[PDB]
Protein backbone atom coordinates (compact mmCIF):
# COMPACT_ATOMS: atom_id res chain seq x y z
CA UNK A 1 0.00 0.00 0.00
CA UNK A 2 1.08 3.53 -0.88
CA UNK A 3 0.72 5.71 2.23
CA UNK A 4 2.26 8.92 0.81
CA UNK A 5 -1.04 10.86 0.59
CA UNK A 6 -2.46 9.65 3.89
CA UNK A 7 -3.30 11.95 6.83
CA UNK A 8 -1.11 12.40 9.88
CA UNK A 9 -1.60 9.72 12.49
CA UNK A 10 -0.40 9.26 16.05
CA UNK A 11 -1.37 6.91 18.85
CA UNK A 12 -0.22 9.48 21.43
CA UNK A 13 -3.84 10.52 22.14
CA UNK A 14 -7.19 9.61 20.56
CA UNK A 15 -7.06 9.79 16.73
CA UNK A 16 -9.98 12.05 15.79
CA UNK A 17 -12.09 12.57 12.63
CA UNK A 18 -14.27 15.63 11.90
CA UNK A 19 -17.34 15.49 9.56
CA UNK A 20 -19.25 18.76 9.57
CA UNK A 21 -21.33 21.43 7.90
CA UNK A 22 -22.62 24.86 8.91
CA UNK A 23 -25.10 27.12 7.14
CA UNK A 24 -22.76 30.14 7.37
CA UNK A 25 -19.00 30.63 7.38
CA UNK A 26 -16.94 29.23 10.25
CA UNK A 27 -15.55 31.75 12.75
CA UNK A 28 -11.78 32.08 13.21
CA UNK A 29 -12.10 30.03 16.43
CA UNK A 30 -14.02 27.34 14.52
CA UNK A 31 -11.39 27.25 11.76
CA UNK A 32 -8.70 26.78 14.41
CA UNK A 33 -10.73 23.92 15.85
CA UNK A 34 -11.16 22.28 12.45
CA UNK A 35 -7.44 22.63 11.66
CA UNK A 36 -6.61 20.63 14.80
CA UNK A 37 -8.10 17.43 13.26
CA UNK A 38 -5.91 15.24 11.01
CA UNK A 39 -8.80 14.42 8.66
CA UNK A 40 -11.87 16.56 7.98
CA UNK A 41 -14.79 15.93 5.65
CA UNK A 42 -16.76 19.00 4.61
CA UNK A 43 -20.35 17.80 4.27
CA UNK A 44 -23.06 18.94 1.82
CA UNK A 45 -24.67 22.37 2.16
CA UNK A 46 -21.37 23.88 3.21
CA UNK A 47 -21.67 27.50 4.40
CA UNK A 48 -24.10 28.05 1.57
CA UNK A 49 -25.99 30.95 3.16
CA UNK A 50 -22.72 32.94 3.32
CA UNK A 51 -21.03 31.95 0.06
CA UNK A 52 -24.10 31.20 -2.07
CA UNK A 53 -23.26 27.56 -2.79
CA UNK A 54 -21.58 24.50 -1.37
CA UNK A 55 -18.84 24.71 -3.99
CA UNK A 56 -17.81 28.19 -2.91
CA UNK A 57 -18.30 27.53 0.80
CA UNK A 58 -16.12 24.43 0.55
CA UNK A 59 -13.35 26.34 -1.23
CA UNK A 60 -13.42 29.16 1.32
CA UNK A 61 -13.46 26.82 4.31
CA UNK A 62 -10.67 24.62 2.97
CA UNK A 63 -8.49 27.66 2.26
CA UNK A 64 -8.94 28.94 5.81
CA UNK A 65 -8.16 25.52 7.36
CA UNK A 66 -4.99 25.11 5.33
CA UNK A 67 -3.75 28.56 6.28
CA UNK A 68 -3.87 27.46 9.94
CA UNK A 69 -2.58 23.89 9.42
CA UNK A 70 -1.40 22.79 5.98
CA UNK A 71 -0.97 19.22 7.24
CA UNK A 72 -4.71 18.73 7.89
CA UNK A 73 -6.39 16.67 5.18
CA UNK A 74 -9.66 18.09 3.83
CA UNK A 75 -12.15 15.97 1.89
CA UNK A 76 -15.02 17.11 -0.32
CA UNK A 77 -18.35 15.33 0.21
CA UNK A 78 -20.02 14.04 -2.92
CA UNK A 79 -23.17 11.93 -3.15
CA UNK A 80 -22.97 9.49 -6.07
CA UNK A 81 -26.72 9.38 -6.75
CA UNK A 82 -28.79 11.86 -4.67
CA UNK A 83 -29.31 15.34 -6.20
CA UNK A 84 -29.23 17.38 -2.99
CA UNK A 85 -29.79 21.12 -3.09
CA UNK A 86 -27.29 23.91 -2.60
CA UNK A 87 -24.81 23.02 -5.36
CA UNK A 88 -24.90 25.94 -7.78
CA UNK A 89 -23.38 23.93 -10.61
CA UNK A 90 -25.77 21.02 -10.11
CA UNK A 91 -28.78 23.34 -10.08
CA UNK A 92 -27.64 24.86 -13.37
CA UNK A 93 -26.89 21.45 -14.92
CA UNK A 94 -30.28 20.01 -13.95
CA UNK A 95 -32.14 23.13 -15.11
CA UNK A 96 -30.66 22.64 -18.60
CA UNK A 97 -31.02 18.84 -18.56
CA UNK A 98 -34.23 17.57 -16.91
CA UNK A 99 -33.43 14.18 -18.47
CA UNK A 100 -30.39 13.89 -16.17
CA UNK A 101 -32.65 12.82 -13.29
CA UNK A 102 -33.84 9.28 -12.69
CA UNK A 103 -37.36 8.49 -13.88
CA UNK A 104 -39.58 5.42 -13.87
CA UNK A 105 -41.17 3.74 -16.89
CA UNK A 106 -43.92 6.40 -16.90
CA UNK A 107 -41.10 8.94 -17.18
CA UNK A 108 -41.92 10.48 -13.83
CA UNK A 109 -39.35 11.36 -11.25
CA UNK A 110 -38.59 9.07 -8.34
CA UNK A 111 -37.59 10.62 -5.05
CA UNK A 112 -36.13 10.22 -1.60
CA UNK A 113 -38.74 9.85 1.15
CA UNK A 114 -40.62 12.84 2.51
CA UNK A 115 -39.98 15.33 -0.21
CA UNK A 116 -38.90 16.04 -3.73
CA UNK A 117 -35.15 15.29 -3.60
CA UNK A 118 -34.47 13.33 -6.81
CA UNK A 119 -31.58 11.21 -8.09
CA UNK A 120 -29.01 11.55 -10.84
CA UNK A 121 -29.47 8.96 -13.60
CA UNK A 122 -25.88 7.82 -13.56
CA UNK A 123 -26.54 5.33 -16.36
CA UNK A 124 -26.27 8.28 -18.80
CA UNK A 125 -22.74 9.00 -19.93
CA UNK A 126 -23.22 12.80 -19.89
CA UNK A 127 -24.34 12.54 -16.26
CA UNK A 128 -21.34 10.36 -15.40
CA UNK A 129 -19.02 12.91 -16.99
CA UNK A 130 -20.72 15.85 -15.25
CA UNK A 131 -20.43 14.10 -11.88
CA UNK A 132 -16.87 12.86 -12.32
CA UNK A 133 -15.61 16.27 -13.40
CA UNK A 134 -17.40 17.96 -10.51
CA UNK A 135 -15.36 15.79 -8.13
CA UNK A 136 -12.08 15.89 -10.05
CA UNK A 137 -12.19 19.65 -10.61
CA UNK A 138 -12.83 20.31 -6.91
CA UNK A 139 -10.11 17.88 -5.72
CA UNK A 140 -7.66 19.48 -8.16
CA UNK A 141 -7.83 22.79 -6.25
CA UNK A 142 -4.94 23.45 -3.84
CA UNK A 143 -6.71 23.10 -0.48
CA UNK A 144 -8.73 19.92 -1.04
CA UNK A 145 -6.96 16.57 -0.62
CA UNK A 146 -9.65 14.15 -1.73
CA UNK A 147 -13.28 13.19 -1.66
CA UNK A 148 -15.75 11.38 0.55
CA UNK A 149 -18.21 9.42 -1.60
CA UNK A 150 -21.66 8.83 -0.11
CA UNK A 151 -24.64 6.63 -1.08
CA UNK A 152 -22.57 3.71 -2.32
CA UNK A 153 -24.82 1.56 -0.15
CA UNK A 154 -27.95 2.89 -1.86
CA UNK A 155 -26.49 1.79 -5.22
CA UNK A 156 -25.28 -1.58 -4.00
CA UNK A 157 -28.27 -2.80 -1.92
CA UNK A 158 -30.36 -3.96 -4.90
CA UNK A 159 -33.78 -3.31 -3.36
CA UNK A 160 -33.09 0.40 -2.83
CA UNK A 161 -33.35 1.25 -6.53
CA UNK A 162 -35.12 -1.90 -7.70
CA UNK A 163 -38.12 -0.87 -5.59
CA UNK A 164 -38.16 2.48 -7.45
CA UNK A 165 -37.11 1.69 -11.04
CA UNK A 166 -36.99 -2.12 -11.27
CA UNK A 167 -34.36 -4.82 -11.37
CA UNK A 168 -32.95 -4.05 -14.83
CA UNK A 169 -32.38 -0.38 -14.11
CA UNK A 170 -30.84 -1.10 -10.70
CA UNK A 171 -28.33 -3.40 -12.39
CA UNK A 172 -27.46 -0.67 -14.92
CA UNK A 173 -27.07 1.90 -12.15
CA UNK A 174 -24.68 -0.48 -10.38
CA UNK A 175 -22.63 -1.12 -13.53
CA UNK A 176 -22.33 2.62 -14.10
CA UNK A 177 -21.38 3.17 -10.44
CA UNK A 178 -18.44 0.80 -10.74
CA UNK A 179 -17.30 2.45 -13.97
CA UNK A 180 -17.35 5.80 -12.13
CA UNK A 181 -15.46 4.46 -9.12
CA UNK A 182 -12.85 2.90 -11.42
CA UNK A 183 -12.37 6.29 -13.08
CA UNK A 184 -12.00 8.11 -9.72
CA UNK A 185 -9.55 5.46 -8.49
CA UNK A 186 -7.25 6.38 -11.39
CA UNK A 187 -7.83 10.13 -11.58
CA UNK A 188 -7.53 10.57 -7.78
CA UNK A 189 -4.56 8.22 -7.38
CA UNK A 190 -2.48 11.06 -5.84
CA UNK A 191 -5.36 12.06 -3.56
CA UNK A 192 -7.61 10.40 -0.98
CA UNK A 193 -10.89 8.61 -1.65
CA UNK A 194 -12.97 7.72 1.41
CA UNK A 195 -16.30 5.96 0.91
CA UNK A 196 -19.31 5.20 3.11
CA UNK A 197 -19.12 1.43 2.56
CA UNK A 198 -18.88 -0.79 5.65
CA UNK A 199 -22.33 -1.61 7.07
CA UNK A 200 -23.67 -4.95 8.26
CA UNK A 201 -26.15 -6.08 5.54
CA UNK A 202 -27.55 -9.49 4.55
CA UNK A 203 -27.00 -8.54 0.91
CA UNK A 204 -23.24 -8.03 1.40
CA UNK A 205 -21.37 -11.28 2.05
CA UNK A 206 -18.46 -9.32 3.55
CA UNK A 207 -20.47 -6.32 4.91
CA UNK A 208 -18.87 -3.93 2.42
CA UNK A 209 -15.28 -5.15 2.55
CA UNK A 210 -15.75 -6.61 -0.95
CA UNK A 211 -15.95 -3.04 -2.34
CA UNK A 212 -12.91 -1.51 -0.62
CA UNK A 213 -10.48 -2.07 -3.48
CA UNK A 214 -11.78 1.13 -5.07
CA UNK A 215 -10.98 3.32 -2.08
CA UNK A 216 -8.33 4.35 0.41
CA UNK A 217 -10.72 3.55 3.25
CA UNK A 218 -14.21 3.45 4.64
CA UNK A 219 -16.32 5.82 6.66
CA UNK A 220 -18.85 4.05 8.91
CA UNK A 221 -22.27 5.13 10.13
CA UNK A 222 -25.15 3.23 11.68
CA UNK A 223 -22.58 1.04 13.41
CA UNK A 224 -24.76 0.67 16.50
CA UNK A 225 -28.07 0.78 14.58
CA UNK A 226 -29.32 -2.73 14.00
CA UNK A 227 -31.86 -4.07 11.52
CA UNK A 228 -32.85 -7.39 9.94
CA UNK A 229 -34.12 -8.75 13.25
CA UNK A 230 -30.63 -8.71 14.74
CA UNK A 231 -30.04 -7.74 18.31
CA UNK A 232 -28.00 -4.61 18.92
CA UNK A 233 -25.18 -6.72 20.38
CA UNK A 234 -25.07 -9.14 17.43
CA UNK A 235 -25.11 -6.22 14.98
CA UNK A 236 -22.08 -4.69 16.71
CA UNK A 237 -20.28 -8.06 16.90
CA UNK A 238 -20.52 -8.33 13.13
CA UNK A 239 -19.52 -4.73 12.46
CA UNK A 240 -16.53 -5.01 14.78
CA UNK A 241 -15.28 -8.03 12.88
CA UNK A 242 -15.56 -6.27 9.50
CA UNK A 243 -13.88 -3.10 10.77
CA UNK A 244 -11.00 -5.01 12.35
CA UNK A 245 -10.37 -6.75 9.03
CA UNK A 246 -10.44 -3.50 7.06
CA UNK A 247 -8.22 -1.62 9.53
CA UNK A 248 -5.72 -4.47 9.71
CA UNK A 249 -5.48 -4.43 5.91
CA UNK A 250 -4.24 -0.82 6.03
CA UNK A 251 -7.42 0.96 4.95
CA UNK A 252 -8.30 4.30 6.49
CA UNK A 253 -11.27 3.98 8.86
CA UNK A 254 -13.36 6.97 9.90
CA UNK A 255 -15.80 5.58 12.43
CA UNK A 256 -18.66 7.96 13.21
CA UNK A 257 -20.65 7.08 16.34
CA UNK A 258 -23.70 9.04 17.39
CA UNK A 259 -23.77 10.11 21.01
CA UNK A 260 -27.55 10.50 20.79
CA UNK A 261 -29.93 7.63 20.27
CA UNK A 262 -30.80 6.32 16.82
CA UNK A 263 -34.05 7.55 15.35
CA UNK A 264 -36.27 4.53 14.64
CA UNK A 265 -34.94 3.01 11.42
CA UNK A 266 -35.24 -0.63 10.33
CA UNK A 267 -33.70 -0.16 6.88
CA UNK A 268 -30.03 -0.70 7.66
CA UNK A 269 -29.18 2.49 5.73
CA UNK A 270 -28.39 6.02 7.02
CA UNK A 271 -27.94 6.98 10.67
CA UNK A 272 -30.17 9.85 11.73
CA UNK A 273 -29.84 10.44 15.47
CA UNK A 274 -31.88 12.13 18.16
CA UNK A 275 -30.25 15.15 19.74
CA UNK A 276 -28.04 14.09 22.63
CA UNK A 277 -29.78 14.66 25.98
CA UNK A 278 -27.55 13.27 28.72
CA UNK A 279 -26.40 14.57 32.09
CA UNK A 280 -22.64 14.88 32.62
CA UNK A 281 -22.21 11.45 34.19
CA UNK A 282 -24.24 9.70 31.49
CA UNK A 283 -22.43 11.60 28.73
CA UNK A 284 -19.07 10.45 30.07
CA UNK A 285 -20.33 6.84 30.18
CA UNK A 286 -21.54 7.13 26.57
CA UNK A 287 -18.18 8.55 25.48
CA UNK A 288 -16.34 5.69 27.21
CA UNK A 289 -18.63 3.12 25.59
CA UNK A 290 -18.35 4.49 22.06
CA UNK A 291 -14.59 5.01 22.33
CA UNK A 292 -14.26 1.44 23.56
CA UNK A 293 -16.09 0.15 20.49
CA UNK A 294 -13.73 2.16 18.28
CA UNK A 295 -10.60 1.10 20.15
CA UNK A 296 -11.50 -2.61 19.90
CA UNK A 297 -11.24 -2.15 16.08
CA UNK A 298 -8.61 0.58 15.55
CA UNK A 299 -5.31 0.30 13.69
CA UNK A 300 -3.03 2.94 12.20
CA UNK A 301 -5.14 5.37 10.17
CA UNK A 302 -8.31 4.68 12.17
CA UNK A 303 -10.04 7.84 13.41
CA UNK A 304 -13.20 8.32 15.51
CA UNK A 305 -15.92 10.95 15.61
CA UNK A 306 -18.38 10.95 18.51
CA UNK A 307 -20.98 13.41 17.32
CA UNK A 308 -24.27 15.11 18.04
CA UNK A 309 -25.10 15.42 14.34
CA UNK A 310 -23.04 17.01 11.61
CA UNK A 311 -24.51 20.53 11.77
CA UNK A 312 -22.10 22.52 13.92
CA UNK A 313 -24.73 24.94 15.25
CA UNK A 314 -27.03 22.16 16.51
CA UNK A 315 -24.37 20.00 18.19
CA UNK A 316 -23.76 19.90 21.92
CA UNK A 317 -20.15 18.73 21.36
CA UNK A 318 -19.07 21.19 18.66
CA UNK A 319 -15.90 22.96 19.83
CA UNK A 320 -15.66 20.61 22.84
CA UNK A 321 -12.75 18.34 23.75
CA UNK A 322 -13.59 15.42 26.03
CA UNK A 323 -11.02 14.52 28.69
CA UNK A 324 -10.80 11.09 27.01
CA UNK A 325 -9.29 12.83 23.96
CA UNK A 326 -6.46 14.39 25.98
CA UNK A 327 -5.27 11.40 28.01
CA UNK A 328 -2.31 9.34 26.84
CA UNK A 329 -3.40 6.39 24.68
CA UNK A 330 -0.32 4.77 23.12
CA UNK A 331 -0.01 2.03 20.59
CA UNK A 332 -2.03 -1.20 20.81
CA UNK A 333 -0.12 -4.02 22.45
CA UNK A 334 -2.17 -6.68 20.65
CA UNK A 335 -5.45 -7.34 18.95
CA UNK A 336 -8.67 -7.25 20.89
CA UNK A 337 -9.76 -10.36 22.80
CA UNK A 338 -13.40 -11.37 22.28
CA UNK A 339 -15.19 -13.16 25.14
CA UNK A 340 -18.77 -13.52 23.98
CA UNK A 341 -20.17 -9.99 23.97
CA UNK A 342 -17.24 -8.71 26.08
CA UNK A 343 -14.07 -7.41 24.43
CA UNK A 344 -10.78 -6.26 25.93
CA UNK A 345 -7.72 -4.62 24.45
CA UNK A 346 -4.43 -3.29 25.82
CA UNK A 347 -2.70 -0.11 24.64
CA UNK A 348 0.55 1.27 26.03
CA UNK A 349 -1.31 3.66 28.34
CA UNK A 350 -4.87 2.31 28.42
CA UNK A 351 -6.82 -0.89 29.07
CA UNK A 352 -10.20 -1.16 27.34
CA UNK A 353 -13.09 -3.31 28.58
CA UNK A 354 -16.33 -3.37 26.57
CA UNK A 355 -19.60 -5.23 27.21
CA UNK A 356 -22.03 -5.04 24.29
CA UNK A 357 -24.73 -6.91 26.21
CA UNK A 358 -25.00 -4.32 29.00
CA UNK A 359 -23.90 -1.45 26.69
CA UNK A 360 -21.15 -0.41 29.10
CA UNK A 361 -17.39 0.00 29.01
CA UNK A 362 -14.47 0.97 31.19
CA UNK A 363 -11.38 2.88 30.08
CA UNK A 364 -8.59 2.33 32.62
CA UNK A 365 -5.94 4.97 31.91
CA UNK A 366 -2.43 3.99 33.05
Amino acid sequence: IDYSNYPEFSWDTMPLYMHVRKNTAYTDEEINYLASFPLITLEKSQAQNTYGSTEEGTLATASAIKLKNNKAKVLYYRNVVINWGNYKNDDEFISKNPSALLKNQNNELVYMPNGSTPFFDITKSFVQEYWLKSVEDMVATPNIDGTFIDANIKVLVPSFFSSKVGVNKQAEIENSYFSMMSRLKESLSNNLILANIIRVRPEFEENGLEYLGYFNGSYLEGFDSEAFGMSNAEYLVEGIEATQKAAQSGKIITMTLGLGEAIDNNTGIDDQREDVDLNDEELNKRVDYLLAIFLICAEKYSYVYLHDGYLATNSAVWLHQFDQYKKALGAPLGKAIKNGYIYTRKFENLDVWLNLETQTATLTWK
